[PDB]
C-alpha cells in the first residue's frame, strides 16, 4: 500500500510526482504514524526539503539516478553530516557528525534524500530499540511487543510504511532480527563486502570490527538488491538463479543450543515445502554441516572480545594478541567447513529466531531475561545460535517475511548462502515469496 | 620472444600444439636454462605430463577453459597436493601439502598445468631467494645479483622465459621487488581481494595475513588481468581507461625516510613524461598526500607485530589486544587519507625500490646491511619506505618493466591506484608500456 524505493524513483522520473512531493508525503506519513511507534527519532525535515528541491532541479535537467529524490532514513549509528550520532548513549547525545558515512555518501550519490535517523538501543547491544536519548520503539503489529534490536527503528519505519528503504548493521542479528520481528526484508551482507566507514563509535573514528556487517533493509527484494549495488565496495556477482527448480536446500528447524516455536517450525517447513513443489530438493541433514554447537561457542567468545575491544573485566588477564590470532584461525577454519557444505547446497533454510517479537523488557542483563516457547520457558541468550552461523562464517543471510503466528506477530525466514553470493540470497528470497503465493 | 599464457592457450586451442607438447616445451626450457638461475626448485614434471594429457582429452571434448594446457609454476609457499611446502626451512623440507591451495585450485579449474614451484628465502623474510633446501636463485640478467625477494624464483623463471605465468605473495614488497629485480610484471593486489587459503605456514593452517596479499606475476599485463579474474574472491571491476589522455598522475621520486638512485629516478620520470606526451596530467606534489614518514613507521610497527604473531621478546612487553585494535584504527585512518588523495589522482608513479638488484648478501640481519646509491652508501632497511604505501594502505600496486640501469639490471615502475582498482593498475601499466614504444 506504500511505494517501494524503486517505484518512488520511477514516479519522480515519470512525472506523476516531484521529489519535493515524495519528501512531503513521507514526512506526512512519519508525523501521522510515528506517535505510537517512535521509530524516526532524529529528524532533518528542513534540510531534506531543500535536498528534494535540488533533486527536482536534477530531474528537470534530465538527470537520472537510481534513487533520485527517494525519501529514506538510516540507522542512528550511521554518521550523517550535521546530525547527532549517539548510539543511544546520553554521554554521546550531543556528538554531531561532521561528515557523511560511506553508505550515506553512496546513497546520496544515487540521489537519495535522508529525512532522519531510526532508533537504536544503548550501544547497539540489544534485540530491542530503546535508549535514554530517544525513548522506545514499539512494534507496529503489536505496540506491546519489541520492534527488534539496533535496526528495530529501521524495521518499524518500513513496517509502518513511513519510508521505503533503510540501512542497518549486524554483529549479533541486528538486521535479521528486527526484520523478523516487524515482518520486513533485511539482508545481512557478506563480511567485508560493505565498508563500515562512518559507522563510528561516537567521538571516535573506529568503525571496523570483526563479525560486524552493514546491510540494506526494505519491503521488496528488488530494493535490497539495488541498495546493495549502490553500497558495496565493488559490484557483487549478480544472481543467475531464474527459478527454484534444481535448487538444493538444507532445512534446519533444530539447533543444538537453542529451540524454535512450533509455529516458527511449521512456517519454515512450509517455505521448504513450497520450494520442493517448485522443483527444489530439500534435505534435512548433512554430514558436511559444521558443528553448530562448537560454532556458537567460538562465536560468543570472539563476540565478547570484539565488543570489549580486548579489555578484560574484574582483573581477569586479557586475551593475548597471539591468542586473538589463533581465534581468527579458528574462524577461518570454520569458514572452510561452510565452503564444503555449500558445495552440496545452494541455501540453508532456518529460523531467524526461535520465536516472534517478545514483550518489552527493562532488564539489560540477558541472563536475567527469558522467552516463552509454546508456553514454556526458554533461555534468552541461547537464541543467538540461529544468528551465529552467518555472522561467524561471514556468509550472507536474508531475513524475509513468511507470515505471522497465532497472535498476529510476524515470522520471518532466514536464508543463508555461501560467502559473496548476496545476490543469490535476495534472488532466492524473491522466489520463495512467489512460491508461497501459490 | 617466448609465448605468453594467453598466447599459449590460443595455440593449444587452435591446435598449433597440444597441451602435452607445450608442457614438454616448458620442461625443456627449464632443463636448458635453469642451471645458472636455480629458479624452478620443486619439479613435478611427471604428474604435470599426465595433467597435460588430461587437458588434451578436454580439448578433444571442446571444453572451454581460459588457461587449458598452459604450463606454469607457483611460488613454493603455496600449497600443492603432493608437493613440499617448506618456506625454505630445513625442518619443513619434508612437509607435504595434502590439498591444493585456493589459488592453485582456481588456476587448475581454468585448465592450468603446474610444472612445479619456484625458489624462496627462508621464511619469505628477504629480498633475495636463497635457503638450505634448494640453494640460491641468481638474477638472469646478472648472475652475481640477487633475483628479488620471496618471489625471486617466480620472477627469474619468467625473466628466463621458462614459464609464461606465475603467482607470488607480498607483505613487504615480495611481488613488486622480485619483478623489479628481474624486469617482469607483478601485481600486488588490493588487500583481501584474493584468498590466502593454502598459503599456509608449514604444518599449520594459518594464512595469518594482515598487510599480506597474493597476486599474479607474468610477462604481459593481459596475463595478469586473466590470472586476477581467475583467482580473486569476486570478479573485480574491469577498467574503463581506454587511453592516457586525462589521466591524473602523482609522480613521487623522493621519500622523507629513504632514497632512490639517479638511474631509478630517471626511469620513473621517463614513464610520467611519456604519459604527459600522451595527454596525461602529471603533478609532483599534492596537499592530500599523507605523511609517508608516519606511514612507514606505523607500517613497520604493524609488520613486526604480524610477523611475530603477537609474541614479544622476554625483556619486552607484548602489544596488547586493545593496542592492536587501535593500530588497526590507525591503519584505517591512513587508508581514508589515500581515499582523499585518489579523489584528485588516478595513479601514483614511484619507484619499486631505491636501487636495482644488489649483489648476493649472506648477512641475514638487515641492520648489518647497506646499499650503494650513486656511489654513496645507504641503509638497507630504510628501502621499505617505497613499498609501505600500497601495503599499509592496502591499495593495489603494479610493478612493470621500464628499462635497465648502466649495468643492465632492470628497473621497474610502481603504479599505485586506489583500493579495488587492480584492473586500473594493470590497464595504466599496459598503456605506459605501449607509450614507451611508439
Ligand atoms: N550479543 C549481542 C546480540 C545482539 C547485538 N546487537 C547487534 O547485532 O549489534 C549490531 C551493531 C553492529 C556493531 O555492534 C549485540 C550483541
Ligand atoms: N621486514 C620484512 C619482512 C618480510 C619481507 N619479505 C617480503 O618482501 O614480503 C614477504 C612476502 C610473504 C607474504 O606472506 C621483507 C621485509
Amino acid at each position: 500500500s506504500e511505494l517501494s524505493a524503486i517505484e518512488t524513483a520511477a514516479a519522480i522520473a515519470g512525472g506523476s510526482m516531484t521529489a519535493l512531493e515524495a519528501c512531503d508525503a513521507a514526512i506526512a506519513r512519519i508525523e501521522q504514524r510515528d506517535g505510537p511507534i517512535n521509530a524516526v527519532v532524529v529528524r532533518d525535515f528542513d534540510r531534506a526539503r531543500d535536498a528534494a528541491k535540488a533533486a527536482d532541479a536534477e530531474i528537470a535537467a534530465a538527470v537520472r539516478k537510481p534513487l533520485l529524490g527517494v525519501p529514506m532514513t538510516i540507522k542512528e549509528s550511521f554518521d550523517i553530516a550535521g546530525l547527532p550520532t549517539s548510539w543511544g548513549f546520553a554521554e554521546h547525545a550531543d556528538h554531531i557528525a561532521t561528515a557523511d558515512s560511506l553508505v550515506v555518501s553512496r546513497l546520496k550519490a544515487a540521489g537519495a534524500v535522508f529525512l532522519g535517523k531510526s532508533n537504536i538501543p544503548v550501544g547497539l547491544a540489544d534485540w530491542q530499540s530503546v535508549n535514554p536519548n530517544y525513548g522506545r520503539t514499539n512494534n507496529p503489529h503489536d505496540h506491546s511487543r519489541s520492534a527488534g534490536g539496533s535496526s528495530g527503528g529501521a524495521a518499524a519505519a518500513l513496517a509502518a510504511g513511513m519510508v521505503p528503504l533503510e540501512y542497518g548493521s549486524d554483529i549479533g542479528g541486528s538486521i535479521r532480527v528486527p526484520a523478523h520481528f516487524c515482518g520486513v526484508w533485511g539482508l545481512k551482507t557478506t563480511f567485508d563486502a560493505v565498508s563500515l566507514e562512518g559507522h563510528y563509535f561516537p567521538r571516535t573514528d573506529s568503525a571496523k570490527a570483526d563479525l560486524s556487517v552493514v546491510g540494506p533493509m526494505a519491503r521488496t527484494p528488488a530494493d535490497l538488491a539495488l541498495a546493495l549495488d549502490i553500497t558495496s565496495k565493488v559490484p557483487l556477482p549478480q544472481s543467475r538463479i531464474a527459478n527454484l527448480s534444481g535448487l538444493r536446500i538444507l532445512l534446519l528447524t533444530a539447533h543444538p543450543e537453542t529451540v524454535a516455536d512450533s509455529a516458527t517450525i511449521s512456517a519454515v517447513e512450509r517455505a521448504a515445502a513450497a520450494c520442493e513443489a517448485s522443483g527444489a530438493t530439500v534435505a534435512t541433514s548433512s554430514p558436511d554441516l559444521p558443528d553448530l554447537s562448537a560454532l556458537v561457542a567460538d562465536y560468543t567468545r570472539m563476540l565478547l572480545v570484539v565488543l570489549a575491544r580486548g579489555l578484560a573485566p574484574e582483573g581477569t588477564e586479557p586475551v593475548s594478541l597471539n591468542a586473538w590470532y589463533a581465534m581468527l584461525d579458528d574462524q577461518a577454519r570454520m569458514m572452510r567447513a561452510f565452503d564444503r557444505l555449500f558445495e552440496s547446497f545452494d541455501a540453508i533454510f532456518c529460523p531467524v529466531l526461535g520465536t516472534t517479537a517478545f514483550a518489552h523488557s527493562d532488564e539489560p542483563d540477558w541472563a536475567k531475561r527469558s522467552l516463552s516457547i509454546d508456553g514454556g520457558i526458554a533461555p534468552f541468550a541461547a537464541q543467538l545460535g540461529w544468528i551465529s552461523m552467518a555472522t561467524y562464517g561471514g556468509m550472507p543471510a536474508l531475513s524475509m517475511p513468511l507470515g505471522a503466528d497465532g497472535n498476529g506477530l510476524p515470522i520471518n525466514l532466514q536464508i543463508i548462502t555461501r560467502n559473496w553470493s548476496d545476490h543469490d540470497a535476495i534472488r532466492i528470497g524473491a522466489l520463495v515469496a512467489e512460491a508461497l503465493d501459490r
